[PDB]
Order: C-alpha cells, then sequence, then structure tokens
C-alpha cells in the first residue's frame, strides 16, 4: 500500500487536500499505526517517537511510541489523547469537521445511523462525483479489516501480549474499544517493563498515561511544552485564547555554555502496561 | 473496473488461469450479471443473449437475457440453472472444485464456517503467497457489496419492478435468495409481459423456467440442443456417459434449399415474470 | 433590469448554466411574464406568441399570449399548464430539480418550511460560496415584489380588468393563486372578447383553457402537434415512452402545390375570459 | 457592498446629497454598525471609537464602541442615544426631516401606515423619478434583512453572548427593540467585564449608559465636552440657544508644560453589560 493512513482519503469536492502540513511518508510504510503524523497530531493530539533500546553493542531494538502533545495546564475533554464510543463526538469535535473526516471517524467507531445520514446528505453531491465515495469507503473498510484482529486472514501473533494495568476495570474497559483504536493504543504506549525472552527490561517505573472507560488519557500532569510541527494552520477567525506560561531571562540565565552536552529534551512519551514477549 | 466477473480472481498456486476458453470481454463492461460468459456457462449452465425489441423504426431496446443450456432429457440436480442455499453444494459440485472457486461460491452464499475452514486449510499455502488472498477477498467482497441492494451507497431504482409469478410461494422463496443471486436472476430472465410506460408489450405468453425454494430451474422440458462454445475442456479421465439423440438423413431430408430464409434457431431464452416499468 | 426572468439566477455549484437552449433575450425586456421562453416552455409547458390585432390601416395592437405545448392525447397532471399550491410539487416534479430551481419555485409559492430545509441542507455548500445565496434571494424576492400587486409602490392599473369566467368558482379559485402566478396567468391568456373603449372585439368565441382550483389547465382536447424548440435536451438515461401518432403519405397526399398560400398553422393559443378596457 | 450605511440612499429630488460633512469611508467596510459616522453622530448622537485591548505583546484585540456626544447638562428627550418604538418620532424629530430619512427610519421601526402615507404623498414626485424609490427601498430592505437575526441565511453566532444587566426589566425591554436597533446596540456598548475563553477582563467597573423600555440612554451625568466634527452645518434660521460652561485662565493656569505627557482625554465611551465569549 502506498498510503496506510486511514485519513489518506480525506478529500473535499474540489480536492487539493487541506494538509497545511503535507502528510508524512510514514503513511507509505507499515509501522502499524495506520495514521500519518499529521493526522495523529491533529486528531489524537500525539506525535510519533522512535524508542531505541540499546544492549551494549550498537544495534537498537527500535519501536514506535506515542509522544504526548497536551499541556499540564489542560483539563477536561482536552486531556484525552484517544476517545472511546462514549464521547468521541465531543472530543474530536466532529460537528464542524469535513464530511470525509466525519464518515471515516464514524465508521471507525461503527455507529450505523451517523454514516447513513451522511450518505443521505451526500446524495446531493453524489450527482457530481459518483465514483469517489465507493472507492473511499472500500479503501477505508479494507484498512479497518486489515487492522481488525478478527477477519478472514485474521493475522494473529499470540506471542506478544499487552497488559494495560493490574486492575480489572482497566483491561475490561480496554476490551470494548474499537479494533482500530485498540491496535493504535497497543502500539503507541511503551511498556512499563518489557518482558522479553526470560528477562525483563525496566523501561520506566512510572506511567505517563491511563486507560479508562472513555479511552486513553494523559492523566498525569507531566509538564509538556513541545510545539506541533504539523499544526492545522487554518485561518482562525474563531479565536482560541490560552494561558501561556513564559519566563524572562538574560544571557546568564540562558546558559548557552551548557548546550555542548547532548540535550535531554523534556518530552512526554506514552508509557503504560507490560509487554510480555515469550522467547 | 476492468473485470466485473466475480470469478475473475480464480487462480491456482502457480496461476496460468484454467480458462480452457478465455474469459470473454463481457466481464470488462457493466451489464450487471457480474459473471463472464465462460463462468456463466460452466457454473450456472446458461449463456447470454441480446434481447432486441423492435418498435417499427430500426432502433432496438436492447436487453440481456439468459439462454438455457440444459437438455429436455435431463432430470434431477442437473435441471436447476441457479441453486439456492439448500443444495448449492451438490448442484455446483463444490467438493472437487478449486479452492478459489470454493471460497468465492461459499462467501457468495455466505456460510461462515466453510470459508473459515478454507482459510484454515489455506494457511499452509499462505506462507508462499501471503498477498493474493487478501486482495482476492477484497475484490470479491467489493463486487458483492456493489451488487448488494443494501450498502452504503445502496443504489436503488424503485422504478423498475420485477414479478416472478402471481403466487405467494414463488416470490416469498425468491426473497431469501442471496443478493448477488437475486441480482443475477432478476437480470437473466426476460419478462413475460414488459409493462413499459402506459402500455404492455407481450414478449412471450409462456414461461421457460421457474423460481422455487431451491432457486431458478428449467422446469419445462423445452427441447434444447445447442452446444456450449466455452466448454470446460479439461482432460476427462472421469467419464460422463450421456444418452445422445441422433437422426440420420440424406441430402433430400437435409433440405439445403430451405437455408436461404433467415434461420430461426431453436433456442431456450429464459422468460418469466412481469417487468413493471413506470413511465 | 438586464434579466427579468425569475429563473435567471438558477446556477449549480460550478455554474455554466444548464440552458441546453440558452435563455432568450425576452428576459431582457419587460413584457410582464418575468419568465424567459426556455423556462416557460420547460416548466409551464407553454410558449410565447405575439397576438396582433389589425384595424384596417396596418398598425397592430400587439399583445403577449400563451401558446399551449401539451398534446390532446395527454391526461392527468400533464394537462395542467400552471399549477396552484395544491399539487405544484408533483406537477413541476420538484423532487429531482436543482436546488436553485427548488428554492425559486418554493418561495414563489411561499411555503416557509420548504426553503427553510433547503437552507439547512445548503449550509454545507455555504462554506464554499457564501455570497451567491444572498444575492440570488434578493434578486428573486425583488422580482416577486415587483410582480406583487401589493407592495410599497404597488403600481396598480385599475383601468384594465380581467374576467376568467361567469361562474363564482372560477374567479374565487383564481383569487387564491400566488401573486406572480396571477400576474403570469392574467397576461398569458387572450381575452374571449376584448372590450376596449366603447366597443367589443370578439377575438374568439371558444375557450382554449380553464382556470380551476388547481390552476390553469388545457381542459379542451384541442389537437396540438408543435415541437418545442427550447427542449430540455439533457441526456435521458431515464426513458419516457410516449404514444406518437404518425401517418404515411406520398407526394400526391403531401400537396406541395397548396404551400403557396400563406400557412395557417394549427396552434393552440390560450383564449379565456374578458378584457374590460375602459376608454 | 460599497456602502453599508442604511442612510447612504438618502437623496433629495435633485440630489447633491446634503452631507455638510461627507459620509466617512466607514460605510464601505463591514464593521456591523451599518451606519456611517456622520449619520451616527447626527441621528443617534454618538461617534465611533476603536477599543484596543492590550495583552502585553503589542497586538490589540480591536473592537468598535460608541462614544457619547450628549452633555451632562442635558435632560429629557435629548439624553437618549437610541430611541425605541415608544417615542422615536419625537426623539429623532422626524416631523421636518427629509422624506428619504423619514422613510428609512419608519421602515426601520416597521410602522406600516407611516411609510404608506409617505408613498401616498410621494406619488406626486413619482411621475418625475419613477425608478429611485424602488431601488432605495430594495437596498434598505436588504440591509435590514442582512442585519436581521432571523432571515433565510440567518447567520447566527451563538458563541458570543451579550448581557445588558442583571435585572429582568432591562433585557426584557431590550428584547422588543427593532432588529437593526438591537444589532447597533449590541455592537456599540463595550462590555463591563469581557468574559473570554476561561478568563474575565474587567474593562470597566461602572456603566456609562442604560438600556430601558425607551431604548439606550446616557443615564449617568458623566461630564462630556467633545465637539462633533461631522456637525449638521445647515444654515440655522431656527435658533437653538444653549447654556455653555466656560472658564477663564492665564498661561499659568493653562499648563502647557503638562502637555508632554500623552493626553488622557475625557471621553465617554459606552460601557454596559457582560460579553460572554466561550473559548
Amino acid at each position: 500500500l502506498r498510503n496506510f493512513c486511514v485519513f489518506s482519503s480525506v478529500k473535499p469536492l474540489d480536492f487539493c487536500d487541506q494538509y497545511s502540513s503535507p502528510c508524512s511518508s510514514d503513511a507509505t510504510v507499515d509501522d502499524g499505526w495506520f495514521v500519518c503524523e499529521y493526522h495523529a497530531s491533529r486528531f489524537f493530539k500525539m506525535e510519533k517517537l522512535a524508542l531505541a533500546i540499546p544492549d551494549g553493542t550498537g544495534n537498537n531494538y527500535y519501536r514506535t511510541v506515542g509522544k504526548s502533545l497536551v499541556d499540564d495546564k489542560a483539563e477536561g475533554i482536552e486531556r484525552i489523547l484517544i476517545p472511546s464510543q462514549n464521547n468521541y463526538e465531543t472530543v474530536l469535535n466532529l460537528s464542524l469537521l469535513g464530511p470525509a473526516e466525519r464518515l471515516v471517524f464514524y465508521m471507525i467507531y461503527d455507529n450505523k445511523e451517523k454514516q447513513n445520514e451522511i450518505c443521505q446528505q451526500l446524495r446531493m453531491y453524489e450527482r457530481f462525483r459518483p465514483e469517489v465515495v465507493e472507492e473511499l469507503y472500500n479503501s477505508t473498510l479494507r484498512v479497518l479489516a486489515l487492522t481488525n484482529p478478527d477477519a478472514y486472514c485474521a493475522q494473529t501473533n499470540t506471542n506478544e501480549s499487552r497488559s494495560f494495568g493490574l486492575s480489572v476495570e482497566d483491561d475490561l474497559a480496554f476490551n470494548v474499544l474499537p479494533t482500530f483504536i485498540q491496535n493504535l493504543i497497543r502500539k503507541c504506549v511503551a511498556p512499563e517493563s518489557l518482558t522479553i525472552g526470560t528477562e525483563d527490561l525496566q523501561l520506566r517505573n512510572c506511567n505517563t498515561c491511563r486507560i479508562t472507560s472513555e479511552g486513553l488519557l494523559a492523566s498525569v500532569r507531566l509538564y509538556n511544552s513541545v510545539q506541533p510541527k504539523y499544526l492545522y494552520g487554518v485561518n482562525e477567525n474563531r479565536l482560541q485564547i490560552r494561558n501561556v506560561l513564559q519566563f524572562q531571562g538574560n544571557a546568564n540565565a540562558l546558559q548557552q555554555k551548557l548546550s555542548r552536552y547532548e540535550l535531554y529534551q523534556i518530552n512526554i512519551p506514552l508509557f503504560l502496561g507490560k509487554q510480555i514477549i515469550s522467547t
């Protein structure tokens, strides 16, 4: 597939796709997220990070992890990274989104009546472009089937096991998430303790997120101040005012002489659960 | 679509497709049957005919109709042109058919466990060709969705109405046929009386087939003796002996002088039901 | 006004207006119909004729009259030239008409909820073209106000009087027609007896139409066989079959020698009512 | 629109428009008042001010606010900035105003009989200039429709909310003001406390006006002494004597040395109500 992004087929009527930041080449490769960096940052409010695991030789067991983009000052529906069926409409703000985005999200969450009424309202557009709708639906449905744990092929790797907490509520809630949402969640949060073969590698002793009935949240108020490089960039006649935290400083307080050491950026990777890798 | 035939993606492991008679270019065009002439003759035992309706000027309202290939001498599961879910396994003889054909037929008739066990037995082949199965399933499923009366698009033309008899049992049985089977049946049998606009054109006063609980049958013993030009043509070490009817004759009995008149071949087109075409 | 046609502002999203036959220059001039020849023929199924009244000198008191386009063989909702509020939706077949046409017709007939839901469904288009809707509504509303007998200016000519029958039901029904419909009806049907000054000119002793509760109809089965020169001309995948009447003939039956006399075409002008012109 | 002023189409019979001070270019732009500075000062006795809201960076959230032109010494119908339907005739002194101004004001306040009798008395002028009246009415009516909260388009922004007091009488009276009057009032008085996003900016702790059953008044006797730069300037054979307050002074009392500091003019901006801006 040249485009593994689910939101790759998101087009207006006369489509020079919105893409203020063009979709990254990550959609071309099969890393398993099935979403490009731009769509991940815009919708799920997370970026992609290459988790490197050294072993003392030079080669690193590379992995994909989610990088939080929400700030510690946030509260409410803004702190949720990935919503569940309960309130995803309000979280993703599907009311004013483009009809292709609405369709894609609704049939990812699989609520029949919503895409039914989308088709009813799209019938008027259908007389101009009667071919894009079917191919868009086919591509998105086949992507969902590929990421679906149960299908015809149903490619299953029981050797990898993911635990999202020692409590019953956490995994019982995680069970009812959509198949694509489950696949994205399992492969965006790094394990707390990667159990590989007959040993355990303690990647992190603290969780940077939480899985609950409404989905994946940045529950901990870890301080984050990274700016998204693939911002929406649309002309904002609708103003969103925010409480920015800024400090002053001189050349002495801004210690440039400390810059020669390799930098340890304050990023917020998603760490939760245990990864059981037999053998 | 370059190939509307459902059995277009029927390939062995090393595929130079069986196709003793290559698939006709009818699969390229959208006549609605979604089966090529070779597959229609081999499986459903029918050919395709261009029903021309003159009106006194020269232009003909062309239509597609089914041409029976069964003989009047036949009895049993051989006289059924299209089977239903009841006995399609025995009618189509799926026991010894190629696995692609088995898969296609089973998921056309939508019996989950059969294609499930096909996948289980195909897992061994999967390690050699892990890409053809998914694309084959996707193409066949999208063809079924396109021929499905209910779907996302669900392109419906209520203006055309098809009646398959004045009895309750006939249409009640026709209702439970598969969606693709229903689409093929509605567009292979010519109407007894084509009701178009405010008038009725009596195409035929007699039915040449029957729709029952087991499907579409050549119930009437109409005499048929046309040979299929797209025969299976496979080396037959398994012998099928049949009771052929042959007559002798001289040059006088074989009246060549009668050949100058345009020929009226004894063919058996499928005629049944009434086509209500408002306006 | 460069364009007096009410349907002059009928545009698709990307508008190269449908107009298989371009709108005639009649919309440029103020003849009072406020509809061009193409829109009159397409919707109201009538054409425009120049009624000339000689007086024995050479100058003719020109007038505008409606020419029927329906055939004598017609019956039902097809024989009505102009519908009323009762069944104009079915008469004009507004279900599949373009949204601009639907809006124009609905606010001509003044049924609030219909153009309200048109606006609700047009909100999606509004984000692309937020300026055409307001100007279209303003132009059509000002045209309706100009043709409205009651307004600010309310230009009234009481000297001209129109009678649409000697029965109470006819004029009582004609009273409840829409203002634009009333203006079009009064100035499309020629008077039976033009009462001008102190004399009466008997234009016709027989009525060629009828005004009833559902509007203006071609009640009489007068034989009409003129073809519209401004036909819709759209690619018709939806077939309308009609019962055409045709006769054969040779050169003798087709008397070309009779052609030298000036022709008296069998046309069906709209004649009904009495025109009282004091002085 | 080149001219958003409602009183832009105010012309005498031979029109070189009165405009002792020509209409400002504010009518060209869409600030929402839909009245130019000259007409606002002449009729509503208020000017326009650019309310700048600094935030500590340099950019200012600009807004439009009304500047009072009445003096503290005034009493009676003179202290009302904007009248309601109760006594607008006496407030605006429509008795001797030009007929275009009378028409515009009356159909802004929507009292049918007044513009009806204006049309009756204007019939005599109509024979000379039968085209200006209709276009003037159309332009003014479309301006009122554009400023009308309810219309076909009915462009509504529920996110902005305006409160005109914590008492029931104030907002209940404000409800019955005309649509254009309501739009002008909502966008001429600055909020007491601009509630934006999740914070509140206290612009002013004291109200400089009042909204009552008769409209918008300068209830507080705040001292105002600014002269209008767009005065009526008409030759006044009808004398209006006023009680002017004047003080004497020398060069010492007129401290020119204090002028180097940036001046804080004693102006009277309209401050009342709370502006709720969600997000």
